[PDB]
């Protein structure tokens, strides 16, 4: 007999014109839904499922599902989920299906073909080529020879004088295949692409910039969705000069005033021209054969028009390339030539290019093909070539050649820092930890969103210009932020926005701190191929300028989880924006500011002036806790999916670096076979995220994931001073974690820091504690409700339990949330009011700072900005925090405090 | 015995915060002053610059020195007879000093400016020098770089003459060459320059119009085009090194080289806030000793760099020194084109470009700031833009000889030929300006400085006086108006006048040599001006839109209509003419580039186009130079034929052996250039007015005149005679449309009145004729002449008959006039009149247009109101039947 329940899912924003497939998550209640033993139905008003993480005791808790392109889009839609008690008491008859559209495959020795019933296109098991060719249903090429382009040079000149006497050697390169994955469902295949980069033309090189790029086609759809990440492998003499995706567009039997070029514009405009110019001729061939060009239209035969244009065709030109670049974030030029060898034609541009290119005929068909984000990424760029030949070329550059080379080399020189107690020295002035070859890009990665659209004739442009949106803004569905706090799946610690009116403005001040870091993304242009989703750490009030030049304090690089932050304020309200904002930072923070690759494959570089310019290679930096959320909002987004795995190898990482190396009093450094040294709260805040992830996804390591956690949750009970204890060491082949070096015989240690609880450690520690439940250490909860009374309990309470007072403790409003939590765990009312009190009258942000921002115009900035100088990024971080995590916990006593 | 008058002088905008001296011109009535005797007091430097046929006054020209006073009106008074800066010349350089800065320029090398010094004898900047980049070849496409290398070279302004016209106000230095290589591919020297410094008494800021004219081959891409200069900085503290750049909208940009601000420890309140300021930071010991020890690990920047290379987007950007990567700097979009590099103690300089983002693509470097001397660029064209790429931009398109050429004409209307799309010859000139500090100025100062230069004041005549005195036109009159239809044709003209000044940023129409000129005619089905189908792109002056746009402004003295005239015959006076070569004085006709065309014409080139803004300023001396250039305008025309390709003659040119000009379409053009250097008395005035005042008195000697076609004229004896298919006189009458539309009425309008009764014979009634019989009834046509005419330009031609009109006293023709200006062909007073948004997918970016107007359309309507209301506005009351 039956368990069946339903939980609807919304549009992120307004109800879309269009969506060529959605994949959603949606969470269960624990204990709720066995696997594979679960049906899934969908109402629209009037579906392909499957689980990417289960709970504690195997039952369902997130799953994920996808539905196919329709013309049919609802306000909402519903997810009905019945067990098979319900299917198996029947005397009743279902009809059985058969959607319109379903996906097929061939799988094969030499390709791999993928139909969605609208386009068929092939994907090589091998070679230089990605994408064989993409068909129309007519059985029609359209676009062919889909190729990943890199260009890179051998050096780059001082300055631009230099150039007479420095040679630049350009070398090219062609993305070459070695791997291809399928995920076949009716609705929609992932097709996974992985490989390297090896030579052409130009200068010889070993195969590297390694990829994966998953393509992604639903059922009834042209488009196909293209997510393309590399990991960076370079040395000091290997300067990136263009990144690209190139295609071969037919064009054979097609009259060149039936060949039409279009690019995207500024605020959903077009441009409209083919290879050959009938408008605006001094002789008209006719109001109608004009009017059709201009709409992308096959003209009429030459014998129809006034034979004074058509006797002249010879005279009119033929234009063969196009070219769109984007350099700056402000500023798009684009030009036009006849022919390889003349001069090029500056066509009127504009200001921010929405980043999509289309090349085809009236007849012979074509594609379109474009960048998410486009100029919020630049150096970006948008190539037509041969237009007028036999085929043609279509290219999307990620990094321009037309702009100068991405130079990821070291900011500086070292200064003359010679040894740690310098590098030590120069932290107190600029709060950067240098050491010499850690300021290195090696491993870091970036992934970029890329659409292509097949078209059996030239579109119109409204139907160009609506991709175009489609693409820049990307249909999402997402579960109710209500559901998802019933589920309990994605963390006890937040709830929904309270009648209290001091809950009431703690609300509009995370709107406030929201609406101005969305604000002054804009306004400080915090865009770039690698730059954007990151914002920065702190303000210099005397320039009006963050400090983007002074060592730790520029960008930002998850320092005090603003990802978490972003991602609960999301949960909470179900804001557009919010997601909008937190997808661009986990997209960041998750590719560019983690070693993928490496010795340091885990760890993330701290905040600095570069992404990498850091000595600080630490794991509160990859923390998977702060992509878990979007990992599972999204329906597992198989990128980070993929991020999330690497992370499995963080613990690694301390058999070759210790990240208190440079402070460490007891002199203890890393041996070959032996114990390594983490720390009990930052550190293993990540390694316990990572692992309790594993587990829940039930992914090849989670039995060995599982073990790891259980073994060091028992650890730290079993230390003595569990949290208070500095920070132990940790076996790699039995995977049991004991006492720090200093204390070999749990006589207890302390070591403080007020890091150890602002980098996940709470969020880490509730899931696990549920996830385990019963089967939890003795004790470990005890030890972890110690640690959140003791931080800000009297210095006597302090001395009296531990030896020792906490003489460093800071970030109270910070801590303010771990009172919070052990009120609620303890129902104590005097530590509820505990949190109230840090939080309200302490530091950090404090109700009378003054919440508002100024203008700065005139001369004393390059550019009119607004500014709040009196906040710094780490306190709007954790006071958000704060604020949803003290709401959530002890909401009942917040009026108490207050009267 | 005396005579005296007065003449005031008024700014051209608002009243300026600021100058830093000023030039401007003052006209003069017929027979009035003579020059020499004739006194000159404000309330002065004064000279001449245009002169009556009896030598009187009829164009001044006045400096006044830098001031701190400074007046709403300026009144100059003349009197008849009746009634500070230093220069020093070592035998090396020559030393300008105006009491505030002391420039020394050298008489030769690659270094153009010694050293900048400040009254105090301090030096603020040194090494002044032109610098450039070339490379031989560029790539077909981005994949091609690692298979064609391509080789760079450098070169440096090398240094011929030098020439001072010095006075008391005011100080022009004179500085030409051309570009000597020194490291790269053994070249020769190219690239010929004039550089104009102009210093002003008391100011410390220089004028720098720095003129260049591209002589290379089609291997000859330029890269890089700087002006460079040195700042010492050698015993400033890193600290008290201050960096500035001029951003967006009266913005800077405020850093220095090492930041004391935006640290981790807090010197102090005071300390930071200098810095800021750009003062002298305190002593380090005042300092709070956890930022004043460590010093050694705050690091240093050394390079600076922001490039605008689109029209609405610049980037921003620093290294701490070279061998590192670069940091990028929150930038934003239209940099208005000023650094300073300097220090609190050792001063220092500051370089700009008047419209500088509009001049796309520039550069601003700084450099060796962290060293003992540092490097300030300002690139004129951007090393990280592409290459300037002056090619053509098709190769033909299998067009074989004339037959072809004129075919094509008849479908993309571009007269092409092989050799003909070549940009050798054209020249362009960047307004440049230097700011030379004792010490970091405020950074509300570099505010002032930068809106200073982008956009300069002017002081120039009342309306009403300049048309009193007749010294340029009799054929304008100021707005006035009396009637209903009078207004709305004035409204019209502003209708006019915003939508062309709205195009320019609608349509980007900025770019090193594209800056000042708009398009031809209009594409209804794209919405895009025709960019890319020849003649009906890049408009070269074509119909006189300069000849009306800097009439509006005499009748107005709109500021706006000033700065658009002014970009305008900036650039068709520079870009679209020839400067060298065989072709020199000859302007390339209306294309896809400024120089596709094959039709190299006089036309264009059209001196008149350049001679109100040669007056109005006080003869530019960049502009005078142009005006000179074009009197070897008639030694063209036995190198190149105008109508060869449509003659079915066998006819061909050679030097010293007679030719044909068509008396509007040739003549216009080369009668005023020569009426110019007349009107001067310049280097070759005596020449100029003998051939002028022969080729009048040729004409009214045609028996039917100005209606015969074209003329004979002899390049040896300067005479002008009846045309091939005429000799013997008996008559020919020829009539081409294009005659009258490109100068005519304003040149011979003014010879008539310039020269009075040494008028020849009658050619008088030889132009009166012309004006009324356009237009006369074919019957008419008949009575006068025997042969009626074939009509084509009416509305246009309308301010002839109207010209007529006026000088007849003949109300029948003032009517006619006016009914062919309202009721023939042109615009219509029924017309739209309105202009259209669009946007969505039909365009790039949203737009405003008017398809129903062309640039054709707009000057010959607007010269046709002005002209009509100047001289027959008493018809239109009666007319309006
Ligand atoms: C192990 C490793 O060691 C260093 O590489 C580095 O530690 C330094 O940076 C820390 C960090 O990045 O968070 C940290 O900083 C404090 O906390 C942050 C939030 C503040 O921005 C800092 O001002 C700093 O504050 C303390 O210092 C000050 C101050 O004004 O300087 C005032 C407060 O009262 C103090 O709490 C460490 O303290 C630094 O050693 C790595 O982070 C670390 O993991
Ligand atoms: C003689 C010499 O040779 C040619 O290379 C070239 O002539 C051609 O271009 C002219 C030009 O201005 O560029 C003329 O076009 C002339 O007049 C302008 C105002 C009009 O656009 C034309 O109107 C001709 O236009 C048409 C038409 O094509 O439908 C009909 C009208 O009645 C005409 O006014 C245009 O003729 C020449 O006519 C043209 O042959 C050089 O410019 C020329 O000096
Ligand atoms: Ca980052
Ligand atoms: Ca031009």
């Amino acid at each position: 007999n039956c368990t069946s329940s339903s939980a609807t899912v919304h549009w992120l924003g307004d109800k879309p014109t269009y969506h060529a497939g959605v994949t959603f998550g949606l969470p269960w209640p624990q204990g709720k839904y066995r696997p594979q033993e679960t049906s899934f139905s969908l109402t629209g008003d009037t579906l392909q499922s499957w689980a990417t993480g289960y709970w504690a005791d195997g039952s369902l808790k997130w799953t994920a599902h996808a539905i196919a392109e329709s013309n049919q889009i609802y306000d909402q839609y519903t997810v009905t989920a019945s067990s098979l008690g319900c299917v198996k008491s029947s005397s009743s008859s279902s009809e059985s299906s058969a959607p319109n559209s379903s996906i097929v495959v061939t799988d094969n020795s030499d390709a791999l073909t993928v139909n969605t019933g609208e386009v068929a296109v092939s994907f090589p098991k091998g070679g230089n080529v990605i994408i064989g060719d993409i068909k129309t249903k007519s059985g029609k090429v359209i676009g062919a020879n889909g190729r990943l382009v890199l260009q890179s040079q051998d050096s780059v000149p001082d300055n631009f004088d230099n150039r007479a006497n420095s040679p630049i050697q350009y070398s090219n390169f062609d993305g070459n295949i070695n791997e291809v994955f399928v995920n076949q469902t009716s609705a929609r295949t992932l097709v996974t692409v992985r490989g390297n980069h090896t030579v052409t033309d130009g200068t010889d090189h070993d195969p590297w910039l390694p990829f994966v790029v998953r393509f992604y086609l639903y059922a009834n759809s042209a488009t196909i969705k293209v997510m393309h990440s590399i990991v960076f492998d370079g040395d000091e003499n290997d300067f990136i000069t263009g990144l690209g995706i190139r295609f071969d567009v037919p064009l054979k039997g097609e009259e060149y005033y039936d060949r039409h070029i279009r690019f995207a514009g500024v605020d959903g405009g077009i441009f409209n021209e083919a290879v050959q110019g009938i408008t605006g001729l001094r002789r008209d061939p006719g109001e109608e054969i004009r009017a059709a060009q201009f709409a992308g239209q096959k003209l009429a035969d030459t014998e129809t028009w006034e034979p004074r244009v058509s006797t002249r065709l010879k005279w009119i030109p033929t234009w063969a390339d196009y070219g769109l670049t984007q350099l700056t974030a402000d500023g798009f030029g684009l030009k036009k030539r006849t022919k390889a060898g003349q001069s090029w034609v500056n066509i009127p541009s504009g200001t921010r290019a929405e980043g999509l290119a289309y090349l085809g005929g009236a007849t012979q068909g074509g594609l379109a093909v474009g960048l998410r984000d486009f100029w919020k990424r630049y150096p970006v760029g948008l190539d037509i070539s041969n237009a007028a030949s036999d085929t043609g070329e279509l290219t999307l550059w990620l990094y321009s050649p037309a702009a100068e080379p991405l130079d990821l080399r070291p900011f500086h020189d070292g200064l003359g820092q010679d040894g740690y107690e310098d590098q030590l020295d120069a932290l107190e002035i600029t709060f950067e930890d240098w050491e010499p070859g850690f300021d290195t890009p090696y491993g870091i990665a970036r992934t970029s969103e890329v659409y292509l659209f097949a078209f059996d004739q030239t579109p119109t442009s409204d139907k160009l210009a609506s991709l175009t949106a489609y693409m820049n803004d990307p249909p999402v569905l997402v579960a109710e932020p209500k559901y998802i706090h019933e589920t309990q799946a994605l963390g006890e610690y937040w709830a929904l926005p309270s009648a209290s009116p001091a809950a009431a403005t703690l609300e509009d001040r995370l709107q406030f701190i929201f609406d101005f870091y969305k604000g002054q993304i804009e306004q400080r242009r915090w865009y770039g191929f690698l730059d954007y989703g990151d914002f920065m750490h702190t303000y210099d009030p005397d320039r009006h300028t963050w400090r983007y030049d002074v060592g730790g304090y520029a960008w930002d690089n998850s320092e005090l989880s603003p990802d978490l932050f972003f991602w609960l304020y999301f949960l909470r309200t179900g804001s557009k924006d919010a997601y909008r904002f937190a997808e661009a930072l986990t997209r960041h923070t998750g590719e560019v500011d983690v070693y993928h690759i490496g010795d340091w494959k885990g760890l993330g570089t701290r905040h600095g002036v570069q992404h990498w310019s850091d000595s600080a290679k630490q794991a509160r930096i990859s923390q998977p806790q702060y992509r878990k959320y979007f990992f599972y909002l999204s329906g597992g987004d198989e990128r980070v999916g993929e991020l999330l795995e690497e992370l499995l190898d963080t613990d690694k990482t301390y058999g070759e670096l210790d990240p208190q190396r440079k402070v460490r009093t007891d002199g203890w450094e890393p041996s070959p076979n032996s114990t390594v040294s983490f720390g009990l709260g930052t550190d293993w805040s990540g390694l316990a995220a990572g692992w309790l992830i594993e587990w829940e996804r039930r992914g090849p390591r989670w039995e060995e994931a599982k073990t790891k956690l259980t073994n060091t949750i028992a650890g730290i009970a079993n230390l003595t001073n569990g949290f208070v204890t500095g920070s132990g060491l940790y076996d790699p082949v039995t995977w049991t974690l004991g006492p720090p070096p200093s204390d070999p015989g749990n006589r207890g240690n302390v070591s403080i820091s007020h890091l150890n609880a602002v980098f996940g450690l709470p969020e880490v520690v509730s899931e696990a504690i549920a996830y385990l439940a019963d089967d939890i250490p003795k004790g470990f909860k005890q030890a972890w409700l110690d640690y959140c009374y003791y931080y800000h309990a009297s210095a006597s309470e302090q001395k009296d339990r531990y030896g020792v007072s906490f003489s460093k403790i800071s970030l109270l409003q910070a801590h303010s949330r771990l009172a919070a939590y052990a009120a609620y765990e303890t129902k104590n009312k005097t530590l509820a009011l505990r949190a109230w009190k840090d939080f309200y009258a302490s530091d950090g942000l404090l109700p009378d700072a003054p919440w508002n921002i100024t203008h700065v115009d005139g001369s004393d900035v390059l550019v009119p900005v607004d500014e709040a100088a009196w906040l710094a990024t780490n306190d709007i971080a954790q006071y958000g925090l704060a604020v949803i995590q003290n709401l959530a916990y002890v909401s009942d006593s917040l009026d108490d405090y207050q009267s």
